[PDB]
């Protein structure tokens, strides 16, 4: 697997005063980081400016998760002070090559990772949200959870204290496959066969538009933000 071709929207949407997602494509390495909180913009733009930059000054598996550590202390120290509470979520793919151990996902929060192969969307990334991890220990299924009270109750985040585990796996992922990163705003209310539908269109710079419109025709509640990634 590399990178064949890459695309990227992100929408503020209708409804929210301002846009606090951010998202990055540059080379190998691929993010979206939704912000929260008063500051929750200040909060995924430092982020991932800091993700980026760490990556770029030594780009292998290490010095990814090192770069994710960093972007922690960064938005930390900015907005750790404050009155009231800011971080964001980040779920970051690098598209390495076999030498580097292949495609790698890092994750904390809920702005999901899915692979589309065969015309079929999977989620690969666990939510750490209420709901998401009653989804993770089988309490209920992704369907059931899907009105879940705590569904935007986070129980993991970035930046908002000294110590964060994210979630690190290898991708299953080869020649042909998509990966989307979005953030939760794709999911907010519309009908997933739309939303479907919109990832496989095939342009990328097409399908981020259409699943931008799906969103904001299905109420357009939050930010939504899109990286969709083509593998070959
Ligand atoms: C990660 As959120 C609570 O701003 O949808
Ligand atoms: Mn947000
Ligand atoms: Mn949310
Ligand atoms: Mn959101």
């Amino acid at each position: 697997a590399s990178v064949l071709s890459a695309a990227t929207a992100t929408d503020q949407g209708p409804v929210r005063e301002n846009n606090q997602d951010a998202c990055l494509a540059d080379g190998i390495l691929y993010a979206v980081a939704d912000g929260f909180g008063a500051r929750g913009h200040h909060a995924s733009a430092t982020a991932l400016k800091t993700l980026s930059a760490g990556f770029a000054a030594a780009p292998d598996r290490d010095g990814l998760l090192e770069a994710v550590q960093q972007a922690n202390l960064r938005v930390f120290e900015l907005l750790g002070d404050e009155p009231t509470v800011s971080g964001t979520t980040l779920t970051a793919v690098a598209v390495f090559e076999p030498g580097q151990g292949g495609p790698l996902v890092v994750n904390i929060g809920d702005s999901p990772l899915y692979r589309i192969r065969d015309g079929h969307m999977e989620q690969l990334t666990d939510d750490h949200s209420v709901a998401g991890e009653l989804v993770r220990m089988g309490e209920i299924t992704r369907h059931e959870a899907r009105w879940h009270p705590q569904r935007h109750l986070l129980t993991r985040a970035l930046g908002i204290g000294p110590h964060i585990g994210p979630d690190v796996f290898g991708i299953d992922c080869g020649p042909g496959d998509r990966l989307l990163i979005s953030s939760d705003g794709l999911f907010a209310a519309a009908d997933e066969a739309l939303i479907v539908d919109a990832a496989t269109s095939p342009d990328p710079q097409v399908a981020v538009r259409r699943l931008v419109e799906v969103a904001n025709d299905a109420g357009g509640s939050d930010n939504t933000t899109v990286v969709v990634i083509d593998l070959g």
